[PDB]
DNA sequence: TGGCCAAC
DNA sequence: TTGGCCA
DNA sequence: TGGCC
DNA sequence: GGCCA
DNA sequence: TGGCCAAC
DNA sequence: TTGGCCA
DNA sequence: TGGCC
DNA sequence: GGCCA
């Protein structure tokens, strides 16, 4: 086994992330009933609410699905974060789970600060035709001080929880409608060559703000382009009208390479 | 990626047991210092005090290294037990962790009531020369009620924390010496053929019970055989004089199959 | 507002014990349903199974109702134990909660090893007619190392969860009936004069031990006397047929001093 | 005892709040060493950081000093919040602990949204000479659904953690300096007549933004005016240069009415 | 109640 | 290892 | 203390 | 939640 | 090892 | 109630 | 998909 | 994180 992720094959590393996301999708799924009641029937306080409501729900849902805590903390801008040990066949890996909640009226892509970017981005602006850039503001790991030695790198695992919804303003006791909770597992920096080797191959899009062409502040991530590069990295728990809880569907791919989506079992929580 | 353990290949099942052990071994290691202090300096009361010190030190070391808790509890003679979700590449598997603490003066073998026996056992009693047979008393899985369908089987994982020590003529604040902590990982039933195909092929042995006095019968497991059966299923956190913590050693079985050992990193806790 | 319990008036000390009991009573109440299910339907193994079911059900009910944890653990024959901070008007007091579980067939009195005895006891053995004397085996407080000075005494609070039941001829999935749960709050030493000033004035009595066979000696406490000594120190969660939960009753002693009982509210858990 | 705060005398209610704050001051004090290292040596990310860093530290400090959790949650704008049972001599009270972190360059007063206002405010604008108003956006309680009945009111307890600091921009590995962590316990709505009976008696000040005279959006709270109306409601843990941790000082008043400040004991945490 | 004996 | 059962 | 940006 | 009156 | 007897 | 001690 | 407010 | 091209 290994204690240093850097001693892991890109594939093995990928499983850590895959492994981390599946757990997270269980927590959300099992929190869906309540997630929806809170998201929809919480006060209005003049817009902005949803921003909070998202991070709030994402935490009330994941804090109960955690693992072996590590005695190290850090303040950052990512609405949710826990340093911990993550049991794995590749070895008990020290990990830093970073996850940010988002609320949007859109169902494809979402914006992010340099401080949320797992890897160095580089895409090509449609109109412009020129290359845009953004260094990653998120570290690859957080060195931990061994007791029997020195620093041990706790890997950084990035996850995004997008709450796609629609305004309704306010009916009886409902002010809006949660439609689906999308979940994304953004690949680690070490995996750059795979998901973003050059500007003509990448799930990153044009920022949303004044500047365009060359280096930029903001950026985007398009769900479709990510899924196509790897199906399990785009999870989606959708609310039909048959269940109070979302539709427990998990996207992956069989051992023939065909992307498949299966329905899993969840508990009352 | 599998929720039902039965859908797992045999090697994989092994894998969740091994990642389960590695996590417990770590939890113990990071507590071995306090473990020593509590085990050697705790005042003996009506003797048999080694009993409860083993149970207690075990709970404390592990209760801090748990994972995604599932809302189901047990009530039995098992020392430490928790139902929960165990994340892993093979899927987020529901699991009943069963750890039994043992205060022992012998660094070889270990005793088991039948309710602690994972698989159906069969061995050849040397003294008598015959053949002994014990039926596993531990359920393969505990069924959970699915919030959205059938029942979900919770794998049963058996671990044994064996505290090797020796009494001592009180000197300092010490009353006895904790030589080392052995952590055993007994294989789940589905593995029966790989570890106990026939009577002569097993790691079991005569039980510490007295048939003459007509006692119900128990069975034993012998570290040496167990280790040969599978290196990682027998771990030993040995206390030395270099540090106050057990020496951080973990044995695995080389990429090619030969037994190997390594020193690992651990945090102060 | 006081950190050292010794600086507390006698009435106040009582107060932290009573608020400690009320919290445990609630924790139990909200678990009485599962408590019943586990206690009556759990398959008997080598009998004496009522023992571990009492311990287990107790831990589960209370382990969920704790407070500000302090970084210090015990190792002894006490069933449930946690060092911690207990908030209150009288100050944030450090405290060693000591709860012992008992599986009993009698709704009167309760047995105590000496290591469970809070104060020095003295009573008048009726059969012999003489006078019996037992020295408390429970420390008044556990000293903690101050990060900024001296040591800080952690009050010792003794609670007893007594499970009253009767065996039964297996019928449904039932093997025995849990009639009710009695929760006792024994007073801390500093209260000795108020509860056991002289031998004839006490709530103790002969111990369940056999002196003839030369057994070490234990002592008993008799609910009836205890209750008269102080109403709230004896609580009873009785199981009825109206609901699956114990009937939510809590007895206190009226503003003027007369005993009073009330039905309280509890959550589903 | 009582389960409904509304059955409590304003004084008793005040003790709940007093009791809640003292615990919180212990958590912060015991987190001071780390609180400071994080606050000061965390990245710059171009201002705003401190805003986050404050709530972050306030949570890493308090989440470990919690009590008996209640199975109810709610998303709001207050950076920290937990519904729970709070042991008290007045009875086990269901409580909703609301606490907001703030970071400021000032050491007196701090701004707040209607959504952070515990009680209806009303002061008199200096210049203007006219009365200003603001309804309280924070509810007095959150009804909980009894299992054996109906709604049970979980009291709302408001607390403010102001991290007074000073910019330094960036030296070696320090970018700013935390000087003191002030803590405030804002009185419940039921206590309005006491701390704010009319506009000429109140710790509230003029908002900070365009509008002035008559009803307003924002508002202020001046530490001095609050302390003078009640000494324990203004706690301050200050960093001198003798200790890594703040100066463990608690402000209260003896049972002669003289405000006194004492030094308490804290653990390593 | 008090105490013996029991299978833990 | 704490507890039933007996007088 | 105020309200401004 | 800065800066300045 | 295997098994008895022990004080839990 | 699980474990020491003995051959 | 882009950048605008 | 809205709105619109
Ligand atoms: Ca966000
Ligand atoms: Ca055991
Ligand atoms: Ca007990
Ligand atoms: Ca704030």
């Amino acid at each position: 086994m290994h204690q240093d992720y850097r001693e892991l094959s890109l594939d093995e590393l990928e499983s850590v992330e895959k492994q981390t996301l599946r757990t997270i999708v269980q927590a959300l799924q099992q929190y869906s009933k309540e997630a929806k009641s809170i998201f929809e029937t919480t006060a209005a306080d003049s817009s902005g609410e949803v921003i909070v409501l998202a991070e709030d729900i994402t935490q009330y849902a994941l804090e109960v699905a955690e693992t072996y805590p590590i005695n190290r903390r850090f303040a950052g801008f990512i609405d949710y974060k826990r340093v911990r040990w993550l049991p794995s066949p590749h070895g008990l890996l020290p990990q830093v789970l970073l996850v940010d909640a988002k609320a949007s009226t859109e169902k494809n892509r979402d914006t992010l600060q340099r401080s949320q970017l797992p890897m160095d981005a580089e895409f090509r602006n449609t109109s412009s035709g020129e290359v845009v850039t953004m260094e990653a503001g998120v570290i690859p790991h957080l060195m931990l001080q061994s007791a029997n030695d020195g620093v041990l790198p706790a890997v950084t695992t990035s996850i995004f929880v997008h709450f796609y919804y629609r305004e309704l303003k306010d009916v009886e006791g409902r002010y809006r409608e949660l439609k689906s909770i999308y979940v994304l597992s953004l690949p680690h920096a070490r995996l750059k060559q795979r998901y973003n080797p050059d500007p003509d191959t990448s799930f990153f899009g044009a920022g949303k703000h004044s500047p365009a062409r060359g280096e930029v502040a903001r950026i985007r991530v398009y769900f479709d382009r990510l899924k196509e590069a790897c199906p399990w990295r785009l999870q989606e728990l959708h609310y039909s009208a048959d269940s109070e809880y979302t539709q427990p569907r998990w996207r992956d791919l069989n051992d023939a390479g065909h992307e498949v989506t299966k329905e899993f079992l969840f508990l009352e929580r």
